[PDB]
């Protein structure tokens, strides 16, 4: 077994054909453009391999055995390490000037990044919604045959978002007849808000007091909005939220009780999911900046639109920031109950 | 023309075969091991493409036309930007534990990075000398190769290296002509005079240990600075491989260093900077590779051979680094007032 | 002379006071928050030092001596290397969770990064125009400052900016003289001819959608390319602040772009490249800052900050937009030996 | 409360005095040299703050409550993220040429990085042994210090190091009890059996047999407590034999819930050692670029001598087939 054979370098290193050269006008920098994209695609393949392995662990029930959480979090962390490298990799293509790009651009048409199957597969499998996608036209229209079918499978199969959702719905602590997290949280917040009101009311009529009253009212609205299941359902329908109400409860349970042993690695998983969303957005941003630098202000706009919350699959995990409360309002988990979160 | 066809993804993305899986025992992390190496090899190919284009520019004489220096420096800078990414890319393989690596390591034998053709081509073309390579198991590096591959390696050894091509170019650096600006002659005179002046200053100081120490430092510095004008010492150091550039090339490099702000030398100075950067980044690649071997295989050995590679013996442009040793006060540098500052304008 | 004295560590390392601790409730992560900002401010000071040194070189006329270009480009490159580190430095503050930030946030009011003097000085000295700044809370940014600081900010607005100093230098670019190489005249003629040639080949093309689309492209390209020679449109766009450089400076920049390989233009081209880099890296800093505000405070300051991530804050947008006016290499007026040696 | 006051910018941003300027010959790049070092020192202070908080969690017994492992690992991870930035930060000083450095180098003498108190504090608190430190020109490291600073350094030498605190914790790792899961006993047995099995196979070529012999020596050496004690005395190992057993327990059973975050902790300790070494390497490379020849002294610092958690790295050496690992079945799975 030889290195070059093991790595199939006879394929990988014989895959570079400059269209400039095919058309009798070889342009040096075209080679960079080819290699950069091939490297992105190798890493996309690796991301898919990790992400699929993690999807399988959820879908086949292995995640139920918490022995497997370490593997889940290491692979999701690995995805974020790769994406970080992919963001840095734009630095290489920034050594190509627009003037030099302009010398081989003609030989590329009509090929486009839009035709990256793997990038679409990755978006789909994480959980980007097609209805939420900004029109440029459809996206699969640029694909046909087996590729179009792969895309459909990726759209119909359970996404990472859906699989994490189901798992969040089973989070220990949500049972009304058990720790009854939601009931206690609602009560504690109501009481806390009542207490705060009394204090502010006790102050003497002033601009300061009014400013406090106003802030209180805002905080109150936000915190209480959390317990409005109907508003959540409405916001789901508009696609401004993605997780079921019960999954949201599970996520918040993990956030508030992150230090409890059974929740430590789950918390890291939630953190990694947010990281992946952020890094995917950063990839899109750098790509936009690159298109602009090469093609000029007039694609740029469409791609700019992709840098938005509509492409953030785990927006709900980010938005749990909005519902931070004083620590002493969090329902206490005394050791008496702590046992259910021990292992 | 479609993306996947343009990039030949039918080759690139059908090149991943896990030996663990071929032998009926698929190990998840083997996939990462394969892709990481394939990405390194794509970027090695790109480095070779840039490096070869720059070698050609020197070898065919195009570098004589100073209009081409921008392209030369952009491409060498590009090589350093890629290498920096290659150093960062070790962070990905650090997400594989040694325990997990141990589950598929058996299926890899006897394949090894030693068999990376492109890595050897890159070392050769930059200018790593065969006689200066550390032997592994008392064997030649090329003995691991055969056929066309062995022949490519020979070509890479026999064709002009970047070191040789830069050498020739440095030897023609304007300002070295005895009949012209006569840089070396003036430099020797100014340093001798400067050393004399410095001796007088120190000797004028009140007898004190500080003075005694300054005396000691002076004596050291004098020996170093004067050693620069000893062409025989240089030849000796060449023979030992502690230097690599010809004496005259060294003069050219120093000319560029001291007169870097003169228009004609601004981009040449950046070139010299980039060559040092490439050497530093190559060394950092080797270091990170060694640390990786250790974390996976443990101490003992390839480890020790690889550690030997992390050294000045593998730094082709070591001479460019070592010109630091011969820094002098700015006022000792032979003056180039516009009267004589004419040949360094574009 | 001792290290700690040379670096005044008696000041630097006695500058960390946790407000949480001052108020009897020390929160561990507040220390990180303090150090991170102090490090940003050290580097802002270094950027100001480089940028001011470069402004002086322009303003006092030293830049006229082309021997000084290496130092100019090294210092601007150094600014970009620092900013790159400042972008990466967000990774440290991402190790603080929103939950932990929430434990000391109250002790910070009413301090804000908005009040960073140095950040404002930096924006001003590069050339962010006050009338182009997005209002915060329906008010001017400088209202957040008082006394000496307010006065420093005004000086920074009234003194010559990097943009203005580069502009004046670009206006003197060799090659623009009608009586000499006559770059603009020749460029207009060559583009007219090239466009005519394209039309002829297009008109000769077989009636087809391929032709129809080539027609559409041609029309668009023609409009863009000819718009370049419309000085009145430029003046209009200047007035709206959608461009920043004088028409003549734009000509100089384009001269440098097209003849970058000519010896006298090699390092000037690197300077233009670096100025774009600084704008891009400033934008990346703002983007990462926004993403971090969102992660900690949730979903406004957020919306104001998002507004800052835009072309209004790109001082050298005109250097980016010269991509838009890329022409085939053969259209570029020839610089043969006869009229070569001047560069 | 105003930003500049909250951050004490009246101190931080009035701490830049160029000696070149003090001596009537201002050199532009000296400013970069000062700021770079000040930034390093701010971050060293932050690393000390994290590291001390973690040492305290061990020393006050809070680590015993496994609820605190997330905080321990987050802060150690934070240390690694800072060190990574500190490695990248050399890129800034690489924008200073040696020629430009040479214009102000004279005004610096005799100041040196050797006099960085915080760097020494950091080395000490992690667990770099003084007896293992390479001497520079036959001089003690503390010789460069005096007064309260010298006293801080002594405290940092005499107080419990991160290494010692982790050691004690590793010694209490569940599973080592002979009367319980009896990890060590079972591991020794399984390895012996496996080696015997391998013998038989090869007997059933000799080139490979040679390697088998080597593996046996390595694997069996693990169970030689006396060799370990000897190597401890020479400072080629640092952890007690029992701590080593705990670490190996965590390595082999990393997926067991109670060991998942502990495994991450061990990983991060190795990361900190690696990153510290990388910092030293980049610093060496920098000295060489500017002075061109303590280049060789600094090179000596880039060694296993300065790797506090070398034992954690070396557990790679003792990897065995998965099926030799004593099984953690329901019988014992409970713990
Ligand atoms: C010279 C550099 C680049 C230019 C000028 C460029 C140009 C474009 C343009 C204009 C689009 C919008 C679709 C279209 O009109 O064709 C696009 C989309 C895309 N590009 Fe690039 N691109 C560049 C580099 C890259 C790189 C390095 C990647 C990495 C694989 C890439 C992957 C993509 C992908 C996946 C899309 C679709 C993204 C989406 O729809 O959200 N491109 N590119
Ligand atoms: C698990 C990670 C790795 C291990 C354990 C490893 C192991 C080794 C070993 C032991 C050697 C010495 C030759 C031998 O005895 O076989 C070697 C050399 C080499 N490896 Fe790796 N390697 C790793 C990753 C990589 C990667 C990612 C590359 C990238 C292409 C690579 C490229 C090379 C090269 C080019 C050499 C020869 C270098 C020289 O002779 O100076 N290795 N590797
Ligand atoms: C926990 C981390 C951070 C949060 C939550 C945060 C929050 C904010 C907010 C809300 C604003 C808008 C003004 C306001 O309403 O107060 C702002 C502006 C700003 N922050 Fe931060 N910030 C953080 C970290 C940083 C850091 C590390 C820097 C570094 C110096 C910084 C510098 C600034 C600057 C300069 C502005 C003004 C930006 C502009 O007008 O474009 N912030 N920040
Ligand atoms: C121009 C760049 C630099 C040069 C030339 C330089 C030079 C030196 C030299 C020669 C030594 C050996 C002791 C001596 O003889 O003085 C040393 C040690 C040291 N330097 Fe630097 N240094 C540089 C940058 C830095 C930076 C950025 C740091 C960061 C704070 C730093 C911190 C240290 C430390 C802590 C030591 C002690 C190392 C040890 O004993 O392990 N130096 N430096
Ligand atoms: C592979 C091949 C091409 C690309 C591009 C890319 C960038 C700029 C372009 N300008 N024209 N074209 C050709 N067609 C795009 C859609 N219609 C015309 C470009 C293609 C980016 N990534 C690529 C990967
Ligand atoms: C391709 C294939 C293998 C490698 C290795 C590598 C790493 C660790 C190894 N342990 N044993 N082997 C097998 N051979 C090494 C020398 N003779 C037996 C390993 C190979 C590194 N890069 C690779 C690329
Ligand atoms: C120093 C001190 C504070 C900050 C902030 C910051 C972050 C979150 C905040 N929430 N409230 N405040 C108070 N201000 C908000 C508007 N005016 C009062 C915060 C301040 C960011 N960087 C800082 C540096
Ligand atoms: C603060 C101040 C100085 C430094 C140095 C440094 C770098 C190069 C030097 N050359 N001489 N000196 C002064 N003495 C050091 C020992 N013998 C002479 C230098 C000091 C590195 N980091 C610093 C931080
Ligand atoms: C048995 C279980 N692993 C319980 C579970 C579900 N979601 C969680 C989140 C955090 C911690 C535990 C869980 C399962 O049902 O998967
Ligand atoms: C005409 C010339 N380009 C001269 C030359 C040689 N080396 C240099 C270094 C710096 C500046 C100029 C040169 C040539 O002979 O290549
Ligand atoms: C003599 C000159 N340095 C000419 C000049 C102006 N702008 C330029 C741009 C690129 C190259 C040269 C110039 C000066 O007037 O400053
Ligand atoms: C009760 C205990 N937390 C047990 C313990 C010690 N070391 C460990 C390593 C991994 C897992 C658990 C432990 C303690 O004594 O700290």
């Amino acid at each position: 077994l030889i290195y070059g054979n093991y790595l199939h370098l006879e394929k990988v290193l014989n895959a570079q054909e400059l269209q400039s050269e095919t058309k009798g006008n070889k342009i040096h920098d075209e080679h960079l453009f080819i290699i950069t994209h091939q490297a992105y695609e190798l890493w996309f393949k690796q991301i898919l391999w990790e992400l699929d392995s993690v999807r399988e662990i959820f879908q086949n029930g292995h995640v139920r055995d918490e022995r497997n959480m370490l593997k889940v979090v290491s692979r999701m962390h690995r995805v974020s390490v790769i994406l970080k490298l992919l963001v840095q990799q734009f630095s290489i293509l920034e050594t190509m000037t627009a003037l030099d790009f302009n010398d081989f651009r003609e030989y590329l048409s009509p090929a486009s990044g839009f035709q990256s199957l793997q990038f679409r597969l990755l978006e789909n499998k994480i959980g980007v919604l097609q209805n939420m996608r900004v029109p440029y036209r459809h996206y699969r229209d640029n694909f046909k045959g087996e590729e179009n079918e792969l895309l459909l499978k990726s759209e119909q199969e359970k996404t990472l978002l859906e699989l994490v959702e189901a798992w969040l719905e089973r989070t220990p602590g949500l049972e009304p007849h058990g720790f009854n997290f939601w009931g206690k949280l609602e009560k504690n917040i109501t009481r806390g808000l009542e207490e705060e009101f009394i204090r502010i009311q006790a102050k003497e009529e002033s601009e300061e007091k009014e400013e406090q009253v106003a802030e209180f009212q805002k905080q109150k609205e936000v915190l209480l909005s959390l317990f409005d299941e109907k508003r959540h359902e409405h916001l789901l329908s508009k696609g401004e939220r993605r997780l079921s109400y019960r999954a949201l409860q599970g996520a918040l349970m993990i956030y508030f009780y992150r230090e409890e042993p059974r929740f430590q690695v789950p918390f890291q998983l939630l953190t990694s999911l947010m990281d992946i969303d952020s890094l995917m957005t950063k990839w899109r941003y750098n790509h936009v900046c690159m298109v602009h630098r090469m093609l000029g202000s007039k694609g740029y706009h469409y791609l700019r639109s992709t840098v938005s919350d509509r492409y953030k699959v785990f927006v709900d995990l980010f938005n749990l920031s909005t519902y931070l409360i004083p620590r002493h309002w969090i329902p206490k988990m005394n050791p008496t109950i702590h046992k259910f979160l021990e292992h």
